[PDB]
């Protein structure tokens, strides 16, 4: 699961994904969108979790069950691979939008 570290870092530094940025580049603290408080995506940006699922196909991973979403899977894989973790606060807001806050390991 090296590709996951890579995918996250490339996504963050590209600035391309709605809700996906650093809060502390030195401490490696970053955000992904929350399931919950959603804002419509601007013109310039791409869907982070969509891209995540695509990347997962690229590494020959099985399609996620119909009971699952890219967001769930992303969190889970970050955890089982111990590649980032969460502390309170688990979330932060940008306007209306809930962001899930993470600390890379």
């Amino acid at each position: 699961s090296e590709w996951l570290t890579d995918f996250i870092i490339d996504a963050l530094d590209s600035g391309r994904f709605w809700g996906v940025g650093w809060l502390d580049e030195q401490k490696r603290i970053f955000t992904v969108p929350g399931r919950n408080r959603r804002e419509r995506m601007p013109e310039g940006f791409d869907d982070f979790y969509e891209a995540f699922l695509e990347e997962r196909r690229r590494h020959g991973l099985p399609e996620i069950p119909e009971t699952e979403t890219g967001l769930g899977c992303f969190g889970r894989l970050l955890r089982t691979a111990n590649r980032a973790r969460q502390e309170r606060p688990f979330t932060i807001y940008k306007g209306k939008m809930k962001l899930n806050r993470w600390i890379m390991t």
